[PDB]
């Protein structure tokens, strides 16, 4: 705690190791996805998501970004299949973006950086008691990643953007209800998967990543709305959340599997 990690030139991605030595681990995320080197695994099942909109509960400004939190006391909203034998409980969705509208994703494909990224995170309810315990275990979390390509406005995002007006500053929160994050996912069921980590402190190597093969659109004015939120508390001078995307890390011999 007493966290002074951010994305600035002084507390940014290239300084994290000073305080989080795992930052130089062997299973760090994100990574670049070389489609010439992926490996077709025929045991991969089709991913299946089953979310209850009644479980959406709040939206909050965390300073470096904003999170949409879900009620995780039940198995009412879960993800199964893909490479898993158990079910993962949904707890949140959030986004990553850059200071420019063309280069802001976390994962890259064939060395190409997209405009932004959606992350829909889940924890292993079949193996651990709470999110807190699982967060640091190897099979603890499962995150779905969807690359966002700048283009035509994405109507599906509207409810999330309208909501932003109530969480302008750090630590504000607001009720966010009746919403199914599966409405945000692309049609396609194909994907890439690899073992990695959290893309920001504490950087635990506890995530089994699911990268969707199809990207979704977003427009420049949509992205400018993200960039307009502030990281300061209310009453202070305005500091815009300009970017929150970490650089891709070395594979260190991990294998990216593909469902196709
Ligand atoms: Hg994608
Ligand atoms: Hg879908
Ligand atoms: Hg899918
Ligand atoms: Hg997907
Ligand atoms: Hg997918
Ligand atoms: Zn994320």
């Amino acid at each position: 705690a007493s966290p002074d990690w951010g994305y600035d030139d002084k507390n940014g991605p290239e300084q994290w190791s000073k305080l989080y030595p795992i930052a130089n681990g062997n299973n760090q995320s994100p990574v670049d996805i070389k489609t010439s080197e992926t490996k077709h695994d025929t045991s991969l099942k089709p991913i299946s998501v089953s979310y209850n909109p009644a479980t959406a509960k709040e939206i909050i400004n965390v300073g470096h970004s904003f999170h949409v939190n879900f009620e995780d006391n039940d198995n009412r909203s879960v993800l199964k299949g893909g490479p898993f034998s158990d079910s993962y409980r949904l707890f949140q969705f959030h986004f990553h973006w850059g200071s420019t509208n063309e280069h802001g994703s976390e994962h890259t494909v064939d060395g190409v950086k997209y405009s932004a990224e959606l992350h829909v995170a889940h924890w292993n309810s079949a193996k651990y008691s709470s999110l807190a315990e699982a967060a640091s275990k190897a099979d603890g979390l499962a995150v779905i990643g969807v690359l966002m390509k700048v283009g035509e406005a994405n109507p599906k995002l509207q409810k999330v953007l309208d909501a932003l007006q109530a969480i302008k500053t750090k630590g504000k929160r607001a009720p966010f209800t009746n919403f199914d994050p599966s409405t945000l996912l692309p049609s396609s069921l194909d994907f890439w998967t690899y073992p990695g980590s959290l893309t920001h402190p504490p950087l635990y190597e506890s995530v089994t990543w699911i990268i969707c093969k199809e990207s979704i659109s977003v427009s420049s004015e949509q992205l400018a709305q993200f960039r307009s939120l502030l990281s300061n508390v209310e009453g202070d001078n305005a500091v815009p959340m300009q970017h929150n995307n970490r650089p891709t890390q070395p594979l260190k011999g991990r294998t990216v599997r593909a469902s196709f």
